[PDB]
């Protein structure tokens, strides 16, 4: 109905809740998101100042038979900040509180907070850290319910795994604290938007063991495709050996030629060269152009380098954005990559890429480390024993080309086939969800054998399906 907006806006007006609809003059300014390939088209946007107003917005959505959709800082690569067109979007910006409990060492952050100010408050107040995504403007809540693997996650774990309590407002306005060990908390670790509006969240915190830490580059230049594949398999072997500490981090670009990457080291700075020596020795046997450059930085200066100048600003900086389409696969330590699989990946993606209307953007992050003690059943998003996080992407120079998606999906299909051929099952990463997958595909790749349990929790907490608000929302059984 094309007067649905009118009934909703009058419902919200009567509840004292600031809101806009597409006849408001600020509609354009309030419908902005990071992903430019998709166009936001909510039915209305509410701006609750407190939990009572969130409850009143939920009732309004139910009364007009529309879905409810939380809007954080708008970073979703899938457009989920606004969701499927026709939602009542609930803008969470007022929920910006952050507080630290120095007795428990738990940090509490509101449902609309950004990474930068949460980290800076914790660092300035207590000299402590919480693993986080590589963008100070990103929503802490949104990024944490979708995984959030960051540079410190090989030794400190992921943002999602370090949560301990989530304060939910459910579809009927009831507030509940979901604690670690419960079904609602388990479901929120991978599918949090499907169960309610998150008002605040508590997380573990950590003390860095050294004042300074290291950012490095590793470069091997222009290699043959076979030599590039050997190099990746050698990096993998090092990462699985006794020579690689969990305080290491490394991102291997999928941009070749050239072959190179960027990494970090969070152990004792003077140990760096001995940590890297076994890796460099092996890579030198593949190419003499192997070269490592490194810098020692104070803890916070390195954090600003990783996640941007917004780390120092009260809203975490600027949104930015471009037009792109993300694909992403994860693999585990039960299926280390072969030289053939590494070559097929690069041959089909970055080495074949020949568009002049898009610019390729690919990389694979070394996971591993403390993922070794995680089981796929421990959290809704199955990531036990993850070893690689692979992202293959491309951003449009202008508008996104009509054949871009089919071109990009065909690029990496041979690699997917090769993973299956060697006996792996295809897996994904929620924050890098692939908008083009069927339900059978994304449910298998994100939730594998947790999916049936996830749907039973969904019926318990959202029987009306009010929060079935994006393409990969958990359905009712
Ligand atoms: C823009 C961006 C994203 C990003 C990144 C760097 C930048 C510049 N770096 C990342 C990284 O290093 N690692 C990673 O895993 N992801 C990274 N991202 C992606 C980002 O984490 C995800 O896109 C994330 O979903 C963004 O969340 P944010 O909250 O900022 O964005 P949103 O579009 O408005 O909302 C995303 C989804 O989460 C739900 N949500 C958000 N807040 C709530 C609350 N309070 N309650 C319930 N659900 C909530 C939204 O409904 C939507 O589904
Ligand atoms: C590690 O990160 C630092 C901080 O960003 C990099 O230092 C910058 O280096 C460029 C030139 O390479 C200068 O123009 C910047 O002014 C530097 N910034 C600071 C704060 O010093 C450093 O190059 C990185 N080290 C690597 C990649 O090995
Ligand atoms: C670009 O790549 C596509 C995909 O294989 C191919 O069909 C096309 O001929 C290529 N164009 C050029 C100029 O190489
Ligand atoms: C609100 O919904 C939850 C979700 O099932 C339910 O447990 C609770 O009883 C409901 N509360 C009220 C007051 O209806
Ligand atoms: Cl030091």
């Amino acid at each position: 109905a094309q007067n649905k907006a009118d009934v909703i806006s009058k419902c919200l007006d009567d509840a004292g809740i600031r809101n806009v609809i597409d006849t408001d003059s600020s509609w354009a300014q309030e419908t902005v998101m990071f992903q430019k390939r998709l166009k936001p088209d909510p039915e209305a946007i509410a701006f609750p100042e407190n939990s009572d107003e969130v409850a009143s917005a939920l009732k309004c959505a139910r009364e007009s038979k529309v879905k409810a959709n939380a809007l954080g800082p708008a970073h979703s690569f899938q457009g989920n900040g606004f969701g499927i067109p026709g939602n009542l979007v609930i803008n969470m910006a007022a929920f910006d509180e952050v507080s630290y409990d120095k007795k428990s060492t738990l940090l509490t952050f509101g449902g609309g907070t950004h990474v930068g100010p949460v980290q800076k408050y914790l660092w300035d107040t207590a000299g402590r850290h919480v693993p986080h995504v590589r963008g100070a403007h990103v929503g802490v809540t949104g990024s944490s319910i979708g995984g959030g693997f960051g540079t410190t996650s090989r030794y400190l774990g992921t943002p999602m795994d370090n949560l301990v309590e989530i304060q939910y407002m459910l579809y009927n306005g009831t507030i509940v604290n979901a604690k670690k060990g419960s079904d609602l908390f388990w479901a929120a670790q991978g599918a949090g938007a499907s169960f309610g509006i998150i008002l605040s969240t508590k997380t573990k915190t950590f003390k860095p063991q050294f004042d300074k830490a290291i950012n490095f580059t590793l470069s091997m230049g222009d290699l043959t495709p076979e030599a590039g594949a050997k190099a990746l398999v050698a990096i993998q072997d090092y990462s699985l050996s006794k020579d690689c500490p969990d305080t290491w981090a490394f991102r291997w670009n999928i941009m070749a030629p050239p072959y190179d990457g960027t990494g970090y080291f969070y152990g004792n700075p003077s140990s760096f060269d001995s940590v890297m020596a076994p890796l460099v020795k092996k890579l030198k046997t593949i190419s003499s152009n192997t070269a490592v450059k490194s810098t020692v930085l104070p803890w916070w200066d390195l954090e600003v380098a990783v996640a941007g100048p917004g780390m120092n600003q009260p809203n975490g900086g600027a949104l930015g954005g471009r037009s792109f389409y993300t694909q992403s696969l994860t693999t585990t330590t039960d299926h280390p990559l072969t030289v053939k699989q590494a070559q097929i990946l690069f041959e089909g993606t970055t080495l074949a890429f020949n568009r002049t209307d898009m610019t390729k953007f690919g990389y694979m992050d070394l996971w591993g480390g403390v993922s070794r003690s995680i089981k796929d059943s421990d959290t809704a998003y199955a990531h036990g024993k993850n070893l690689w996080l692979i992202r293959w992407d491309a951003n449009a120079i202008g508008a996104y080309p009509s054949d871009g998606i089919s071109y990009m999906r065909a690029s990496i299909k041979p690699f997917e086939d090769s993973l299956v051929k060697g006996g792996a099952k295809l897996r994904g990463f929620v924050n890098y969800a692939d908008t083009e997958l069927t339900e059978k595909e994304w449910s298998s790749r994100l939730y594998d054998g947790n999916f049936e349990r996830l749907k039973q929790i969904k019926a318990r907490y959202d029987p009306e399906g009010l929060f079935i608000n994006h393409r990969q929302s958990i359905p009712l059984p």
